[PDB]
DNA sequence: AGTAATCCCCTTGGCGGTTAAAACGCGGGGGACAGCGCGTACGTGCGTTTAAGCGGTGCTAGAGCTTGCTACGACCAATTGAGCGGCCTCGGCACCGGGATTCTCCA
């Protein structure tokens, strides 16, 4: 049905996974981890 | 027939002591609890199919109610012995002591 075909295509142009980021440093990559909470960022104080 | 004194009994309260149980101090250990990483196991969403739910049809078991009477328990009076209150004693269980065996912990 074309309301579904128009909306996937819709989702299509809204997507940014199908983009290459050219700015990127291809390189670097995080510590998967660093997501801390305030609270355990602030016990990082001690 | 009533109300108060008299007398039994059994519960509450106090005093003394003695000692066994509660309170207090202190070192350390190890168990509570916060923190981290992972990974697997439970919540989510989809397509599938399965049968629970509804509207409808058919039958007969058996729940529920009445009738009729006689077998069985309620009630009473006379009989008696099974079961309770009181007294006795001796033997089971506790309590102690002492030597023997076990278990625990640091080496």
């Amino acid at each position: 049905q074309s309301a579904q075909a128009a909306h996937q295509a819709l989702v299509e142009q809204l997507d940014l996974h199908s983009i290459h980021k050219t700015f990127r440093n291809p390189n670097w990559r995080p510590n998967q981890r660093r997501n801390k909470t305030i609270k355990a960022i602030l016990g990082e104080s001690q």
